C-alpha cells in the first residue's frame, strides 16, 4: 500500500482509507499480532518506507492516526489527554521517531539523498516540526552558539598569526626569544591544529554518510568547503616544511576561504539563514548561466581586439591576458575607451568596443538583475524549508556528537500511560504533548484520559 | 547585506594584506589601506593594479577577481532584487505606519498647546 501511494489527492485518500481498514481488520482477527512492526528485506517498516520514499500523505496520516473505536484504540498514535473548554491537550506517540531507534523517521528524512521527491516538506508535519523546535530550544542552541564562538576565536587567531609572518629568508624560520615570536608560534600551531581537526571531521563525515557521487556534488556544499580549507592548510604546512616559499599562497587561500565559510553559522538564525539559502540558490543558477554567456562574449571580443592590435611604430597591450583584463574593467565601471593606440583602423576598434559595451554592460548585467528579481519572487517558501532542513541536520549531528556527555539525558517527550493493551496490561509510551484551542467545535462528548484537566 | 558584505570584505582584505610583502600610493602593507582599496570596487572605482609588491601575481589577481565576482556582481544585484521584493510586500503597511506617525504628531501637538486652547479646539459638538 505504501509503495502504491504517489501523493495525489484521490490516491492518498484511498491509500489511507485502505490502510486504516486493513489495520482494523488485522487488529480484530489477531489482537496479539503487531502488523506495523514487520519489516521487508531492506529492514524498513511501512512508516520508515513511507518516510524514505517521500510519500508525504501516508506519513502525515500515520503520524496523526486517531482511532476512536473502543475495541481497537491502542492502534492510535494521537490521543486527547484532556479538554476543559475550547482547550485540548493532545499526545503524539514518538515510538520510532526520536532518534533512539536503529533508523528513526527523523534521521531517515534528514539524511535523504535529495533524490527523494519532497524531503523539504516532510518536516512540516506537526509532531516532527514541534519536536525539532523543542530539541533546538532545550539544549542544542547553546552548543551551536559555543561552536560559533570557538570558530570565531580560531579565525581571529589564524588571521593574527598569518598577518605577522616573517619575511626575511626562507622557511622554516628559527624561533626567537621575543615574546611576540612565542605568541606567533602559538598561533601558527593552533591554526595547524584546527586545519587537521577539520580534515578529520570531513573524513569521518564521508565515512559515516557514505554519500553518492551525485549527492557528493549536489548536497554537501559546506562539508566540501571546510574540507577544501583544511586541505589548503595542510598543503601550506607541507610546503612550509619543504623550504618552498609558495606556502604563502595556500595559506592565503585557506584564510580567505575560512573567512567566507564563517557564513555557515547563519543557519542558527531564521532571517540570516534564509538569506544565505537565497545566496546559494542565486550562485547555483543565475551566476552560472550569466558567467557562461559573459565569458563567451568576453573571450570573443578580446581575441578580436588583440588580433586587431599591431603594437609597432600601460604598454605592450599585444597580449591576450592584458586585453582580456582591459575589457573586463568595463564590467566593473572602470573601462577606458582609449587604452591603446597601436592599431591601423580606429573605426574598427571603436566599433568593436562599443559593441562589446552594449552587449555585456547595458544588456547582460541588467538582465541578470531582472532574473535575480524573478528568482527571488519564485523561491520565497522553498528557502525557508531548506533552512529548516539545514537546522534539522545541525540538530541531528549535534545530538550524535554528544552521546558520551548525555546519551539519553536529553530525550524528547516523557513516558506516559495512554490506555490498556487488549491483553489487559498497561500501555506506556514516550509521548510528546501539544496544546490547542478551538471555538467552533464545542464538543463535550469525546474520549479523554484524565478526569482533571490541568497538568500538575 | 552589510553584515554579509563586511564579512566578505574583511576576509579578502586580510588575505590580500598577508599576501603583500612591501619590499624591494605607497606602503600598501596596511590593513586599513587594503580595506579601503577593496571597498573602492563597490562604488565603481576599483583599481585592479593598485600595487605590485607581491611575489605571486596569479594569487593576487585570482583573489581580486573572486572578491569582485562575489561582492559586486552577486551581492549588490541581489540586494536590488530583495529591495524590489520588499517594496512589493509593504505597500499598505507603509500607509498604515504613516497614519500612526501623523496620529502621534496630532496627539503631541494637542497636548503641547493646552495653555493656548485647553478645550477651544474640541472635536464634535
Ligand atoms: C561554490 C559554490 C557552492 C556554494 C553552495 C552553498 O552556498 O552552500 C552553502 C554554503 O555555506 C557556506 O559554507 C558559506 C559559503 C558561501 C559561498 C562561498 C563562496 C565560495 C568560496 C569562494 C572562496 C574564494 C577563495 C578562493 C551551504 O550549503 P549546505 O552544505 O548546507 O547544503 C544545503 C543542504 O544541506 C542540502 O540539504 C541541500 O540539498 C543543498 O541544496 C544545500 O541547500
Ligand atoms: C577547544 C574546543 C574544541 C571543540 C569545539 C568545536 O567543535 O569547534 C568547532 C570550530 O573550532 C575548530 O574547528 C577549531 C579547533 C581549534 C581550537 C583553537 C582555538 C581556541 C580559542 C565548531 O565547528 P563544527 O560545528 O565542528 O563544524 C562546522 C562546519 N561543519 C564541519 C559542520 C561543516
Ligand atoms: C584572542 C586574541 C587574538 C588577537 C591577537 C593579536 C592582535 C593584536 C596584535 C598587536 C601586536 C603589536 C606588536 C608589533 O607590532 O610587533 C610585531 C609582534 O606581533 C606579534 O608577533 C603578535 C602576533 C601573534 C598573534 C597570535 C595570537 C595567539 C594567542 C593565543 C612584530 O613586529 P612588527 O615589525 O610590528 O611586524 C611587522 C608586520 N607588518 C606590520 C609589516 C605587517
Ligand atoms: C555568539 C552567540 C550569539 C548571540 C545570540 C543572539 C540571540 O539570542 O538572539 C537572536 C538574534 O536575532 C536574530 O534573529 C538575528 C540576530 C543575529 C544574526 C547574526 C548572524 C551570525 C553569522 C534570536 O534570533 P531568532 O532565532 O530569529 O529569534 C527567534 C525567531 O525570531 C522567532 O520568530
Ligand atoms: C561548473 C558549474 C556548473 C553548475 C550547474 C548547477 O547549477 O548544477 C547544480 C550543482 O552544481 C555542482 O555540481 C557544484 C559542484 C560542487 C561545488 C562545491 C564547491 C545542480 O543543482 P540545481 O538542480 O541547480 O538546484
Ligand atoms: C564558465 C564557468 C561557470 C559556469 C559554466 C556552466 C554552467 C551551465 C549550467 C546552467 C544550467 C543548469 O543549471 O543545469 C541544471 C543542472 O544540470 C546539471 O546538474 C549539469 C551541470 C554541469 C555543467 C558543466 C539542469
Ligand atoms: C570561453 C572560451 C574559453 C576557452 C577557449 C580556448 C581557445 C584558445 C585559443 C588560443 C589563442 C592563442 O594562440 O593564444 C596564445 C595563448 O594565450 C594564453 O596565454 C593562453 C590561452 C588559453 C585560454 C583559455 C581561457 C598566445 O599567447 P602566448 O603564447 O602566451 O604569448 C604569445 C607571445
Ligand atoms: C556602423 C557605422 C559605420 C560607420 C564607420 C565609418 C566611419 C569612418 C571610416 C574611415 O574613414 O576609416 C576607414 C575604415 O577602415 C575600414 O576599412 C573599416 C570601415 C568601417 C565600416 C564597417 C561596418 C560593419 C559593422 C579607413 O580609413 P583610415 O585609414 O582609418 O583613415
Ligand atoms: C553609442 C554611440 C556613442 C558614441 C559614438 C560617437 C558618435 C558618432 C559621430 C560620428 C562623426 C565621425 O565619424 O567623425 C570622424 C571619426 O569617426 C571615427 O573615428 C569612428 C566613428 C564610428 C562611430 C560609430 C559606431 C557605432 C556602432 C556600434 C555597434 C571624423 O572626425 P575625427 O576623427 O574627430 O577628426
Ligand atoms: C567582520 C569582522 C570584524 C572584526 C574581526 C576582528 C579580527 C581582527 C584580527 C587582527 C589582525 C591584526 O593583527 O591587525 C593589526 C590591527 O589592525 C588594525 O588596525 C585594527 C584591527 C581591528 C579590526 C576590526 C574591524 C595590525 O595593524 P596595526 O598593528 O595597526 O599596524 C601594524 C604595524
Ligand atoms: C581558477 C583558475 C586557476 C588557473 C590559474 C593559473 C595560471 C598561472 C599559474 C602560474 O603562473 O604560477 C606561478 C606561481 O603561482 C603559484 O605559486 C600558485 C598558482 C595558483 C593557481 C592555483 C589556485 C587554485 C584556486 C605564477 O606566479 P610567478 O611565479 O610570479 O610566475
Ligand atoms: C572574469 C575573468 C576576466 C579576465 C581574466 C583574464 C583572462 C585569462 C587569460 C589567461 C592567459 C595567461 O595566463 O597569461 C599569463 C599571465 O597570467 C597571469 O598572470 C594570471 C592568470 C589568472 C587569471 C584567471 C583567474 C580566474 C579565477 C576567478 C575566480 C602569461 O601572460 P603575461 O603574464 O601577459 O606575459
Ligand atoms: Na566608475
Amino acid at each position: 500500500l505504501v509503495e502504491v501511494a504517489d501523493n495525489t489527492v484521490d490516491n492518498t485518500k484511498f491509500v489511507t482509507s485502505m490502510y486504516n481498514e486493513i489495520l482494523i481488520l488485522g487488529a480484530k482477527l489477531h489482537p496479539t499480532l503487531k502488523l506495523e512492526e514487520i519489516t521487508n528485506r531492506k529492514g524498513l517498516t511501512p512508516l520508515a518506507l513511507a518516510a524514505s520514499s517521500g510519500k508525504i500523505g501516508v506519513l502525515a496520516y500515520i503520524l496523526q492516526r486517531e482511532i476512536h473505536e473502543p475495541e481497537c484504540r491502542h492502534l492510535s498514535r494521537k490521543f486527547t489527554e484532556w479538554a476543559y473548554g475550547p482547550v485540548h491537550s493532545s499526545l503524539y506517540d514518538l515510538s520510532c521517531i526520536d532518534t533512539c531507534e536503529k533508523n528513526s523517521v527523523l534521521e531517515v528524512i534528514a539524511y535523504s539523498s535529495s533524490e527523494t521527491p519532497n524531503r523539504h516538506d516532510m518536516l512540516l508535519v506537526e509532531p516532527l516540526n514541534r519536536l525539532l523546535q523543542d530539541k533546538w530550544d532545550r539544549f542544542v542552541k547553546r552548543i551551536f552558539y559555543f561552536n560559533f564562538f570557538v570558530y570565531c576565536l580560531y579565525m581571529i587567531i589564524f588571521t593574527a598569526a598569518a598577518y605577522y609572518r616573517p619575511v626575511e629568508g626562507l622557511p622554516p624560520y628559527k624561533l626567537k626569544n621575543t615574546v611576540g615570536d612565542y605568541f606567533r608560534v602559538t598561533g601558527e600551531i593552533l591554526s595547524v591544529s584546527g586545519g587537521v581537526y577539520f580534515f578529520f571531521r570531513g573524513i569521518q563525515y564521508f565515512l559515516q554518510r557514505r554519500p553518492s557521487l551525485k549527492s557528493l556534488f549536489v548536497d554537501s556544499y559546506s562539508e566540501i568547503l571546510f574540507f577544501v580549507q583544511s586541505l589548503f592548510m595542510l598543503v601550506s604546512v607541507v610546503l612550509y616544511f619543504s623550504q618552498r616559499k609558495e606556502y604563502v599562497a595556500s595559506m592565503v587561500f585557506s584564510l580567505a576561504m575560512g573567512w567566507t565559510n564563517m557564513l555557515y553559522y547563519t543557519r542558527g538564525f531564521q532571517q540570516m539563514g534564509i538569506y544565505a539559502v537565497m545566496i546559494e540558490k542565486m550562485i547555483l543558477r543565475d551566476l552560472c548561466r550569466f558567467m557562461f554567456v559573459y565569458l563567451v562574449f568576453l573571450f570573443g571580443f578580446s581575441t578580436a581586439v588583440v588580433t586587431l592590435i599591431e603594437d609597432g611604430k600601460g604598454n605592450s597591450y599585444n597580449s591576450l591576458y592584458s586585453t582580456c583584463l582591459e575589457l573586463f574593467k568595463f564590467t566593473i565601471g572602470m573601462g577606458d575607451l582609449e587604452f591603446t593606440e597601436n592599431y591601423d583602423f580606429k573605426a574598427v576598434f571603436i566599433i568593436l568596443l562599443l559593441a562589446y559595451v552594449i552587449l555585456t554592460y547595458i544588456l547582460l548585467l541588467n538582465m541578470l538583475i531582472a532574473l535575480m528579481g524573478e528568482t527571488v519572487n519564485k523561491i520565497a517558501q522553498e528557502s525557508k524549508n531548506i533552512w529548516k532542513l539545514q537546522r534539522a541536520i545541525t540538530i541531528l549531528d549535534t545530538e550524535k556528537s554528544f552521546l558520551k556527555c548525555m546519551r539519553k539525558a536529553f530525550r524528547s517527550g516523557k513516558l506516559l500511560q495512554v490506555g490498556f493493551t487488549p491483553d489487559g496490561k498497561d500501555d506506556y509510551r514516550w509521548c510528546f504533548r501539544v496544546d490547542e484551542v478551538n471555538w467552533t467545535t464545542w464538543n463535550t462528548n469525546v474520549g479523554i484520559i484524565n478526569e482533571d484537566p490541568g497538568n500538575c
